[PDB]
This record gives C-alpha cells, sequence and structure tokens, in this order.
C-alpha cells in the first residue's frame, strides 16, 4: 500500500507513534516519506548484505528475521515480511523498540539527514488528526 501523506499520519498517531518518545508526529511522518515514500512494500538491499523493509526501512541485521542475513538478530521476534503489511502495526510496534533502543530516531539515517532539525510540523499540515 502506497499511503497519502495525511492518511499516514492519521495512522501512526492511531497506533501511538504521535509524541512517541517524544518523537512529534510530523517526525514520523517525514522518516516515512524519505525511508519508503510512504511505500508499505519497500524493500532495500544493504552493503553489509541485511535488507531494509517496510514504510520505516526496518533492518535485518537487528529487528526482523528474513532468514539470509548472517549473524544478525531478530529483536521484534517477527519475519521481517511482517514488516510490509498495508496494515502498519508490526512496523509501528517495532518501530518503537527502535526508537526507545538508546539513539532516538538517529537509528533512522535518512531521519537524521532529512528530518532532524527541519520543520518536520509541515508534513502533518492540513490533515485531520
Ligand atoms: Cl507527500
Ligand atoms: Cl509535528
Ligand atoms: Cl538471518
Ligand atoms: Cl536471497
Ligand atoms: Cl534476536
Ligand atoms: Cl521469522
Ligand atoms: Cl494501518
Ligand atoms: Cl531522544
Ligand atoms: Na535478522
Amino acid at each position: 500500500k502506497v499511503f497519502g501523506r495525511c492518511e499516514l499520519a492519521a495512522a501512526m498517531k492511531r497506533h501511538g507513534l504521535d509524541n512517541y518518545r517524544g518523537y512529534s508526529l510530523g517526525n514520523w511522518v517525514c522518516a516515512a516519506k524519505f525511508e519508503s515514500n510512504f511505500n508499505t512494500q519497500a524493500t532495500n538491499r544493504n552493503t553489509d548484505g541485511s535488507t531494509d523493509y517496510g514504510i520505516l526501512q526496518i533492518n535485518s541485521r537487528w529487528w526482523c528475521n528474513d532468514g539470509r542475513t548472517p549473524g544478525s538478530r531478530n529483536l521484534c521476534n517477527i519475519p521481517c515480511s511482517a514488516l510490509l503489511s498495508s496494515d502498519i502495526t508490526a512496523s509501528v510496534n517495532c518501530a518503537k523498540k527502535i526508537v526507545s533502543d538508546g539513539n532516538g530516531m538517529n537509528a533512522w539515517v535518512a531521519w537524521r539527514n532529512r528530518c532532524k532539525g527541519t520543520d518536520v510540523q509541515a508534513w502533518i499540515r492540513g490533515c485531520r488528526l
């Protein structure tokens, strides 16, 4: 599923991401925009052989199992395929664990490089929430 901007904002808020660990909803929408362009089916291989999955490009090196990332962990206790669902529940639950890991949203390099410090409220501008 390819979400619209406000549609995703609404789903993320519904699933309790809004202000989770102090990160306003616009941060999460901005991260999703640059990680996946709002596409739940997005997958991208990393140079190290891990793969990133879903709207928030969660990495198989630490967080999900894809059966082909040697030496990795599965700290969200899910198959990475679960992270590609049209229903964002698995991605949200796993993102809550990631963002609680110590470095906040810096875990998402695109968030650090493209969202952090910017006017992230623009991402939820005009949305019925
Ligand atoms: Cl957009
Ligand atoms: Cl915001
Ligand atoms: Cl593996
Ligand atoms: Cl393969
Ligand atoms: Cl594990
Ligand atoms: Cl699995
Ligand atoms: Cl959903
Ligand atoms: Cl933080
Ligand atoms: Na893994």
